[PDB]
């Protein structure tokens, strides 16, 4: 309590002392609540004209157009204490955890030079404008390393002054760019150096890409055991206990010297101890702490969110297995036990998982594991849309199972090869990409995220003929020589002006390890699409006089977007596809 946030909270008070008033009727009984102080403010979602212009028939498909109009009582909860015995299973299982995910790595702080690198090509570091404009400014600014120092300096003395977030199923909380470059600096190592790669966790996906994780769930599907079980958790983030932020703050434990002590400071200081700014409209800021709950950066988020649901599902999977018996207590034994299975079968069984922080995929041993509840409902990660204590519901095949917002098909090219190609509804896919965020933008910087899109439909959805058609369009619409663009920055190889037949090969046939015959692909006709009926299910408009009338008149959209432009430099990529090729 207050002798950790006390600091923070009075440097707060006297920022605002024309301001500073204990509120009566103040609505929080989860949070503890310090006081309030005089604010005022508000980035609604924007839609691009070139990617709109280039699908007309979704003008008039609601599932699209409403993506583009328009629980903070799931944040203001409280996760009871776990029992003794569901404790000592996720302490055991994190130090297991902890040493397999070392064995190959070797912590290290993370540089202002990487920092400086990474806020220079935009990563979404969720900092605040303000001293300096931009983050790009206070980077190059050797006041702000100064005050960087001041805080690093404090934190080594176990003291916090800067490192308070500000709230803004979802709940974002952005610090001041020195609190993210501290976080940074001490557990960046954890993405920077792939700690959850697939060759290093086992279970684990980061950097493994949307071309990739189709092939993955199809190898956990070659493993012995019964359904596959894709429960999503309601609220990860807000399920996330005191016992989980010390289990994960057990990485420090193999750490040395300055690193060690500036990573126990980011756990103890800003982790499980929690300083926020709220607006409240009634407008005042509310000044508000609670020791748990994730609230970290995004990236930071990710990894841990990954290490926690391993633990969890491996605990869930020694539950099916009957490692043990009840949660209530494990006797000296069962812990021996629970040891024992870890160290004999532990790798096996991370391997039957596929996760991506808070979701998973899992083939268990058989399914015992559907019923198995006590320490999954007792860690506080009560699945979304079911009862507590109903069976999970498992998949018998692996193109069915959900996985990163995904389902994936097998798809034979005319030569035999198989590719295992990402999909989902299409309607998700085409309203996505007419939303931009933010404001400003040129009519080139909305023509370069709409080549992003496209690009990234080429290569990942050019089995949707829908999406492979709109991509061409958008493609000769956009001047060839234009460089996609994003705002948020898996591996993005659309994100290139390389011809995208080449970085087709390159992703799908050279660099694809479930590909034994590496024979180049020469043209677009050779590279399948779904099934008709297939395409139709997952949300194609083939068929329908809307859709036909498009693709018949698409060069007349092409110049209309063209003309806007203006006299630029163009590409038909249209008569890449047979019904165009004249
Ligand atoms: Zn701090
Ligand atoms: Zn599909």
């Amino acid at each position: 309590n207050l002798d950790i946030i006390g600091k923070r909270i009075e440097k707060i008070k006297q920022e605002h002392e024309t301001s500073w008033h204990y509120d009566q009727d103040h609505p929080y009984k989860t949070w503890a609540y310090h006081g309030s102080y005089e604010t005022k403010q508000t980035a609604s979602s924007m839609v691009n004209g070139v990617v709109r212009l280039l699908t007309k028939p979704w003008d008039i498909i609601p599932m699209v157009t409403q993506m583009a109009m328009t629980f903070k009582e799931k944040v203001d909860t409280r996760t009871q204490e776990p029992k003794e015995g569901t404790k000592k299973l996720m302490k055991i299982t994190a130090e297991w955890l902890w040493k397999e995910l070392g064995k190959k790595k070797t912590p290290r702080m993370c540089t202002r030079e990487e920092f400086t690198r990474k806020v220079r090509s935009n990563a979404a570091l969720g900092a605040i404008f303000n001293k300096w404009k931009s983050a790009r400014e206070a980077v190059e600014d050797s006041g702000f390393w100064e005050l960087v120092d001041k805080e690093r300096n404090l934190h080594l003395e176990g003291k916090c002054e800067t490192c308070v977030y500000n709230m803004m199923s979802r709940a974002i909380w952005y610090m001041w760019l020195g609190a993210r470059f501290l976080e940074f600096e001490a557990l960046g190592f954890l993405n920077e150096d792939h700690w959850f790669s697939r060759e290093n966790s086992l279970s684990g996906v980061e950097g493994e890409g949307l071309h990739k994780l189709g092939y993955i769930l199809r190898d956990v599907s070659k493993k012995e055991g019964g359904a596959m079980y894709a429960d999503d958790t309601a609220g990860w983030d807000t399920r996330i206990t005191l016992e989980d932020l010390k289990n994960e703050e057990m990485v420090t434990n193999h750490m040395e010297g300055e690193h060690k002590k500036l990573a126990e400071a980011i756990f103890k200081l800003t982790y499980q101890n929690k300083v926020v700014r709220v607006q409240r409209p009634t407008t005042v800021m509310d000044i508000i702490s609670r020791r748990d709950q994730r609230g970290s950066g995004q990236v930071v988020t990710y990894g841990l969110n990954t290490f926690t649901n391993m633990e969890a599902q491996l605990i869930r999977q020694m539950e099916g297995e009957g490692v043990f018996k009840s949660i209530q207590h494990l006797t000296v034994t069962e812990e021996i036990a629970v040891k024992n299975w870890l160290v004999r079968v532990g790798r096996e069984r991370l391997s039957r998982m596929a996760i991506s922080g808070d979701d998973c995929v899992v083939k268990p041993l058989d399914d015992r594991f559907a019923s198995a509840l006590t320490a999954l409902n007792d860690m506080g990660k009560v699945r979304k849309d079911i009862q507590q204590w109903e069976p999970s519901r498992g998949w018998n095949d692996w193109t069915q199972v959900p996985f990163c917002s995904h389902h994936f098909h097998e798809l034979i090219m005319k030569d035999g090869r198989v590719l295992v190609v990402p999909c989902r509804n299409q309607d998700e896919l085409i309203g996505r990409a007419r939303i931009s965020q933010g404001a400003g933008w040129s009519l080139r910087e909305t023509a370069c995220l709409g080549k992003s899109y496209a690009q990234m439909w080429s290569l990942m959805y050019f089995h949707r003929r829908d999406l492979r058609l709109a991509a061409n369009a958008i493609c000769s619409a956009v001047p060839s020589h234009w460089v996609p663009t994003s705002r948020t920055t898996a591996t993005h190889e659309w994100m290139t002006t390389e011809d995208m037949l080449t970085v087709w090969n390159r992703v799908w046939i050279q660099e694809n390890p479930w590909m034994e015959d590496k024979t180049p692909v020469e043209s677009w006709e050779e590279i399948p699409y779904l099934g008709k009926r297939e395409d139709q299910w997952c949300g194609s408009l083939i068929g329908l006089t809307s859709r036909a009338t498009w693709a018949k008149n698409i060069q007349t959209a092409i110049n209309q977007v063209r003309s806007l432009i203006g006299n630029e430099e163009y590409t038909d990529y249209m008569p890449s596809m047979k019904r165009f090729r004249r």
